[PDB]
């Protein structure tokens, strides 16, 4: 069943229920400033660091889930209730969220009094906004008062929830009941020590009170939804001094019938200068300027109402770069929208917070950073562009990566280091590909530090050999990569050999040496060992791309002897060179990510789809029977089921859930993307459905989670949860998902010469059109598809039949229609 | 105002209301299983380590607080409710809640029907034991249903709250309705992997039905307080499979009136050997023999009231060491009962979990080790000598020491380090009560490592020897001992100088060098120093003893002299050389820390309280004057009303809590002991009533905590919440107040050479038996005392009168009868 529905004209997901199965969130904010906004108001917002800088406090796992956020508690006639539902859950006349591009409006109605608030974070603003309307749709007089309400944090928010002894005396606010545009409220925690910063929580109109102090709002011994002071009907004018701070006013509305009333709300980052930072001599004051000035951009509902508009165009224009229209609502909506603000989103949010990813630590990996980069790239290449620079200067002398990278600081995790040994490889996987889609060879020429030394600069290219000669030079007994703490796969551990509690399987080495190889990585180093070579021969290294390509032949022949095992590709062999994922094994037969990340690379590709006795398609066929369910495909078959102490991490998983027997749906898109490979569109196209919001919508009961963004797991068929899905959002499943649709798919992806069309999609969608903006041109791209195995499109280019799948690129400015048959 | 009472007879604290101002709380577990338990049985239990071995999950900082714990929803007709009130919050026509000395009760009693629960976690057991009895008090027969319930944690605590992206697939639990006694839950999370340990909890009868999902016994959108289980009335036996596990067991009870029924439930840790862990060949089944025999061992309500019938046997018979008659019950009851059970608590839990201390950090003060020893070494002799061993086998060669012990790996904490120059010396003053205490001369030969290199031994003396020098060659311009991060006042760091949120304001040094000396560690080189040199002498070393002497006198000469700012001891001289805590300042004039130790060492003081030119009265009488209020001593005056770059984290507090202005209790004592020391017992007496729980209980709406323990701070004269305290139970207040009424108000203090009895009390307490156990023998002690300033008691013993205040030891067996009068 459904618990909303796609609104397309308006981009947004509609929400007709509270009761969904979990919280729903949105993410406001495309620069610095970001919130976590569910469709009950519930979440937090900090200003670029969730885990130093947030404003609002959040409870992770409450009793029930997502119980605080930005409450509107309305008393009409002594009845108290919110609109949002939580935390009072008196019963509404009518609820609805929608959730669209940076934005989400909540509505609520009770007994003829309907409250609608649209959230927002404005460009330009380092703030949550609130346009709030409250509409008497009775026939008889109304006359209310609103109690706001937000829970402050301590702004770093580990300190908050952890170091008591300290925190529960320092919380410090201001009050200021006639501020120039209504009423505001100064969190100033710190301010008066090392922080430079405080939050500002205000309403555009005299508030007829004021609440800092959540006790006293709430009351002894009560939850949210008991909040006492909106039950007595007064605000208790509290000021805070230490405990719990928080933001809330009062505000009187008297309302005909039929008639409305507009409120504006604020809850503003505000930054001074060192020598600024006090309004008195005596420095006990917070120098209002810059809040004040900020209360004035927000003090009416024109000023709102046009910053929501900018807000609107801002993702309007940015979604310009590729898009289709085809018979298929679902596919439309996933390419066009929601895909691709899911890939934004995680540009943004890195893997900071989300409802599963708590907003404490702060780095992300070195493979994530490259893996996001491919699904955003079309969208922001200068961002893109500063990433691999930024990212690629934090690596080693040697080659060698570290394994996570923090985006706010711009350095490697010193604690995790370094030894994941296809981190490396993946910076070429970067660099390629936003080569291939801006032409800005140039890149490669920028000098790029190595672990962020100064006066160590080399040109990005030699980086890129550093990576490939990384590989090169760490390969065991059979000439596959040695794996060292773990490939992709950061449970396959098997230098870890852990039996102790509290041991950290990724960095944990009982046993040093060994021989352990990945598949994985082989089949990495094979397509991007191949990129690397095609970028060394167009800069003029002749013989660097031939030694290039001499290795990578070698790893293919390496893959397809040691690396098979009879009718797919083992997984590993072991610290002793016993081999893993073998079906002379009772668990873990074959494993998903060498097959599907080998075939994509082109190893063991034969004639055409009906040569089954090609190497690539035994793999896939073995990975249809054995891993494919109706949720998408498991990782292995059979899941473990005790644990296997020199395979580290990936055992101690209950079977069916994540690394061990789940549906890991960010290597979901290997297999699909290899299915288009070897010319079975239909089945590519099948496999995209089984894991894809959209067409899951209709099963929201079972998936859970959101049904408008993918999520990293998916249980698998060996739990007794199958269907269900955990950690949505931050995930590359959403980048991997839109090179696949995008690229793949309908076939339409970048390359250094031009512009490939490819479309590999079968039956289910006979005709589509993509419209592709590339190097400054227009492609309109017409295609009527037979979806037959193994026919591929024929071109003509504006009129003229042309040969291959190559449409050379335009200049700027042009538009170039390409029709396609297959 | 006050929410109970005490019961003296039942050494309990009995509260008589929910509705408390604060979650009211007592610790069970004398060994290695420990609870805490709220007076609305709130809180949660660990084996061992509260940091990665907690059994069950508790929400600091929850809406309302305290809500979640271990709870019994009684459903009568379809009532439902809670005889701990919260969660539910159901009227009760009677609550009481009685904390005793590792056991509390708890009953409600609503429409007829009476339930009390006795929580208690038996001596030699892993387990929390709860006897519940349910009484029909009705006219009307009586049908219930009832629904216990707890709620899990996944064993490491940390991960738990902070790492959902994996653990919300981690849950599992085995479900046996038909144990051999009852029905039993195992929580067995991670046993598939690396733990060797499960929990149990169970109940003593069949239940008719279990859960073991929180979601699904609680219902989606509900809080605790509305539990859907309990008021369907029926379990919905759901089994667990990742998400939240529980244990509960619905049982059903049927009562005639006047009837009562008697039921018993477990929850215990159960660990099995490797080759021990399953059950089955298959390895699905955890092995339960270690289970069914807890269960078997508190299967019958006999069994049960026999183990608490030992438990009370445990207290009863440990607290036999210090006791006093008076006339003055508040005096009676903290020297007897509750004072000595909270230090008994302190060395249990070192400072790990309380209501205010979230059991994820495990470390100690290496300088709290030493000083909670103080409290504690008369009641278990045997174990501070093991602690003394233990935290000295730590110790660097050089003499520093590290700041942070951890008591579960007997090792200092590496990434906290040293450099804390106060720390060494009290490793001296431990040894030495330990000796005195004792007579254990024997200790001191003990082969001793350093910083636990093995071959590194010698013996303890030589550790000593290392702390009395460190100081020696760490000395200032002014030879005071440089103070390094900080001195007994973490918050006092002079070498900081930090601008930046999130840097360590103790371990952070943005400037080295400097020649900042403190005065607080030269009071303490006085008093440490020359118990040092009195152990050398003892041990026969002329030379070493006289030497430290000699440095000792230089010392006291410093402190009087550029120590001295005229009217009190200076607090400091910063990095540059400038004073800290001069008359010559507008704040942090005076701090309580050094009048206090440097008077206790002796310095400054005069011929008599009658000499008011003498510095040690003139320090006494400033402190008077200018930092004690009705609630304590506040720790400096004026406090800092702006960031002060130069001295660390004490500015960052705003003017009345914690180190800037609040009345920082654990300094209390050395002011009360300095006033006993220039013979002014009825100010000390004054003082130790105006912070001491007994004293505190009829004001319980002000200091809001426990009224039966002692709390680290309570908020000073410059806090608009002055009165109101923070950080009860774990805190070093409980040992100094201990030595303070027990050694110097009460005057019972051992020496080396024998007892000394040098009551010190003033007129509120004319009369007095103190009968104290010591190396063996008895000493009743009769005093008569007039309360005289400056009245020094005179003895007689066994009848026959004597000199002086020392009553040699007397041979193991004998009773000794010491009369005073003063
Ligand atoms: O292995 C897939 C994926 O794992 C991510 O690491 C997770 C892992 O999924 C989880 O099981 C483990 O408990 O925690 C780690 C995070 O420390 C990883 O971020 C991805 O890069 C990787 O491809
Ligand atoms: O300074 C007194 C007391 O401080 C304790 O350290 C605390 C300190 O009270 C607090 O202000 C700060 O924020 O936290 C630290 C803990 O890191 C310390 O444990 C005692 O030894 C010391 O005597």
């Amino acid at each position: 069943m459904r618990y909303g529905h796609f609104d397309d004209e308006a981009r947004e997901y509609v929400i007709t229920t509270p009761h969904t199965p979990y919280p729903w969130i949105n993410y406001l904010g495309s620069e610095q400033f970001f919130s976590l906004l569910s469709h009950q108001a519930g979440g937090y917002s900090f200003y670029r660091d969730a885990k130093m800088r947030r404003l609002t406090r959040y409870r992770y796992n409450n009793i029930p889930a997502d119980a605080g956020g930005r409450y509107l508690y309305v008393n009409d006639g002594g009845d108290v209730w919110t609109p949002s539902w939580l935390p009072v859950k008196a019963d509404l006349d009518h609820f609805e969220a929608r959730h669209g591009l940076g934005y989400s409006t909540i509505t609520g109605e009770r007994n003829g009094v309907r409250v609608e608030t649209l959230f927002f974070v404005p460009v330009g603003e380092n703030a949550e906004v609130q346009k709030v309307t409250v509409t008497n749709t009775s026939d008889s007089y109304k006359s209310l008062t609103l109690f706001s309400f937000v829970e402050f944090c301590l702004w770093n928010a580990q300190d908050d929830q952890t170091n008591y002894q300290r925190n529960l005396s320092i919380g410090e606010v201001e009050v200021e009941q006639e501020s120039p545009h209504g009423s505001a409220i100064y969190h100033r925690t710190e301010y008066r020590e090392r922080r430079d910063h405080y939050a500002v929580f205000a309403v555009n109109t005299q508030a007829e009170g004021f609440d800092t102090d959540r006790d006293t709002f709430v009351g002894a011994y009560n939850s949210l939804g008991e909040a006492a002071v909106p039950l007595k009907g007064e605000s208790a004018n509290s000021v805070a001094s230490g405990w719990y701070p928080i933001g809330s006013h009062s505000v009187a509305v008297s309302l005909a019938p039929g008639e409305s009333r507009e409120l504006v709300y604020v809850l503003g980052y505000v930054e001074n200068p060192d020598e600024e930072k006090w309004a008195d001599d005596a420095k006990q004051v917070v120098n209002k300027e810059r809040a004040h000035a900020l209360l004035s951009r927000f003090a009416t509902s024109e000023q709102t109402d046009a910053a929501f508009a900018a807000l609107k165009d801002y993702w309007t224009d940015l979604l310009s770069t590729y898009s289709v229209s085809s018979n298929d609502e679902k596919l439309d909506r996933m390419v066009n929208i929601w895909n691709q603000y899911q890939c934004m989103v995680t540009f943004n949010m890195s893997r900071s917070a989300s409802f599963f990813e708590t907003g404490i630590g702060r780095g992300m990996g070195f493979r994530d950073s490259n893996q996001d980069l491919l699904g955003f790239v079309h969208l922001i290449p200068e961002r893109a562009r500063e990433r691999i620079i930024d990212i690629a200067s934090t690596q080693f002398a040697d080659g060698s990566a570290y394994h996570q990278y923090q985006p706010l600081t711009k350095r490697g995790n010193n604690d995790i280091g370094s030894g994941f040994n296809d981190d490396p490889l993946w910076l070429i996987a970067g660099t390629a590909a936003y080569i291939k889609e801006t032409g800005d060879f140039s890149i490669l020429d920028e000098p790029v530090p190595f672990d962020n030394e100064p006066g160590s600069e080399v040109p990005l290219f030699e980086h890129l050999t550093r990576s490939f000669e990384f590989t090169v030079t760490h390969r065991g007994p059979h000439g596959l990569p040695l794996i060292g703490r773990a490939d992709w796969n950061d449970c396959l551990n098997l230098n870890c050999f852990s039996t102790t509690p509290g041991e950290s399987f990724q960095t944990t080495e009982n046993q040093a040496g060994g021989v352990a190889e990945s598949t994985f990585i082989a089949a990495q180093f094979v397509l991007y060992g191949e990129q690397y070579a095609e970028l060394a021969a167009r800069r003029g290294l002749a013989d660097v791309a031939d030694r290039a390509r001499g290795h990578v032949a070698e790893m293919r022949d390496a893959l397809l002897t040691d690396g098979w095992d009879g009718s797919w590709f083992l997984r590993a062999y072991d610290y002793y060179g016993n081999p893993i994922g073998t079906d002379a094994h009772d668990e873990g037969k074959i494993w998903i990510e060498p097959q599907g990340f080998a075939v994509m690379a082109g190893v063991g590709v034969g004639e055409g789809p009906q040569d089954t006795d090609a190497p690539a398609i035994k793999a896939l066929d073995s990975v249809n029977e054995m891993l494919a369910t109706d949720h998408g495909m498991v990782l292995q078959y059979p899941a473990y089921t005790t644990y296997q102490v020199h395979m580290g991490e990936v055992s101690t998983y209950p079977p069916g859930y994540k690394e061990n027997g789940g549906i890991f749906c960010h290597n979901n898109p290997w297999v699909i993307i290899a299915e288009t490979v070897v010319g079975r569109g239909g089945r590519a196209f099948d496999y995209y459905k089984r894991i894809t919001p959209a067409y899951r919508e209709d099963i929201s009961d079972v998936h859970r989670l959101e049904p408008y963004v993918y999520a990293q797991m998916i249980a698998g068929k060996e739990a007794v949860r199958h269907g269900e899905a955990k950690n949505s959002w931050l995930t590359g499943t959403a980048a991997w998902n839109f090179v696949t649709v995008s690229q793949y798919l309908l076939g339409v992806r970048p390359e250094y010469d031009g512009l490939v069309v490819d479309p590999q999609i079968g039956p289910d969608v006979p005709s589509f059109t993509v419209t592709r903006v590339a190097r400054g041109a227009t492609y309109e791209i017409t295609v009527t598809n037979s979806g037959t195995d193994g026919s591929r499109g024929r071109l003509v280019v504006d009129g003229t039949p042309v040969e291959g799948n190559l449409v050379p690129y335009a200049p700027a400015g042009s538009t170039v229609r390409v029709d396609v048959t297959l």
